[PDB]
């Protein structure tokens, strides 16, 4: 297997309390920078083209962040860099530094209330995401979108709001129950009383029909589908088995083979697209 899209989780500390998180606060490490640019160099040469800097929140390590997006796209030639933020604590000046390395952006809001958001876990608003999508313009990063359809906003219609907003891509999970992040009452969430049906999610997905960016995840397809690095720099597997050892201390080609990865889930939702900021 060649791993094409990486999500590198590089820390899983967070400001938000999101009652569904599915990659929770468990330890509070993140690399070294030296060690960090071995592993995406390591990664680089075993085939990655497009990495997902993600985590818990990755703004709450900016400079870390920005050291990463600078080594992965200039000295590692890659083919797209992306990142996934809650959008509270993006600001304007990263974007001036580091935007001409950034080559899609992505800001997760799951709802434009600002009551659904408090159940969820977001206190707050809407324009801070407004206000990135005005900034992606300035800079040429692609902007896009990812919300969670859960118990609280399966009924919600943000058509209005996405034509204003228009991302080039916009994911709608059906929430996910990673075992041992949200599954029971021992772990640090519990995401089962936020659990939606299939048609539940499909009458979601049904009344965004009019939106040509939609790219819809059922539990078909985002459970194992992805390329997960610890902050540990290590491939965690979600179907059954632990976690890899590092590539750190092992190596690209060992770490894979040690977690399940579905390459037909992966091009089935959509995995492969023009991630480049050309074309
Ligand atoms: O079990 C899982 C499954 C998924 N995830 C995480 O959910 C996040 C969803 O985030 P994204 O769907 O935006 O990842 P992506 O950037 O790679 O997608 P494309 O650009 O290719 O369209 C991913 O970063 C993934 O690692 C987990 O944390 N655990
Ligand atoms: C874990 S977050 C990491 C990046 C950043 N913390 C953020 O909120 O965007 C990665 C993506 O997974 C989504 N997500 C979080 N919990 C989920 C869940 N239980 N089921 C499906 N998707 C989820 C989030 O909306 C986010 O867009
Ligand atoms: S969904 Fe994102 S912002 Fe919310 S708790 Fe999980 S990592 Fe933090």
């Amino acid at each position: 297997q060649v791993p094409v899209s990486v999500n590198y989780h590089f820390s899983r500390k967070c400001n938000k309390e999101c009652l569904f998180c599915f990659h929770t606060a468990t330890t509070s490490h993140v690399e070294k920078p030296e060690n960090a640019k071995r592993g995406l160099t390591l990664l680089k040469q075993a085939g990655m083209k497009k990495i997902n800097f993600a985590g818990g929140e990755p703004f709450l390590y900016p400079k870390f962040l920005g050291e990463m997006i600078d080594f992965c796209k200039e000295t590692l030639q890659l083919e797209s860099v992306s990142i996934v933020t809650n959008g509270s604590l993006v600001k304007e000046q990263f974007l001036q530094k580091h935007g001409r390395n950034i080559d899609i952006l992505a800001v997760s809001c799951d709802s434009f209330n600002e009551a659904t958001n408090i159940k969820i876990g977001r206190g707050s608003n809407v324009q801070k995401l407004y206000e990135i999508g005005s900034w992606c313009q300035k800079y040429d990063i692609k902007f896009k979108l990812n919300t969670v359809v859960n118990k609280f906003n399966h009924l919600e219609d943000m058509n209005d709001h996405l034509n204003a907003l228009q991302p080039f891509r916009w994911k709608c999970f059906q929430v996910l129950i990673v075992t041992g992040e949200n599954d029971s009452d021992k772990t640090l969430r519990n995401a089962h009383s936020l659990t939606i049906s299939d048609d539940e999610f499909d009458r979601f997905c049904e009344r965004h029909s009019s939106q040509t960016c939609l790219v819809p995840e059922p539990n078909r397809l985002m459970a194992k589908s992805y390329l997960i690095l610890d902050e540990y720099m290590r491939f965690l597997d979600r179907n059954g088995q632990q976690p890899s050892k590092s590539i750190l201390e092992v190596g690209v080609q060992q770490a894979l083979q040690a977690v399940f990865w579905d390459e037909e889930a992966f091009v089935e939702r959509g995995g492969i697209y023009d991630w480049n900021k050309s074309s």
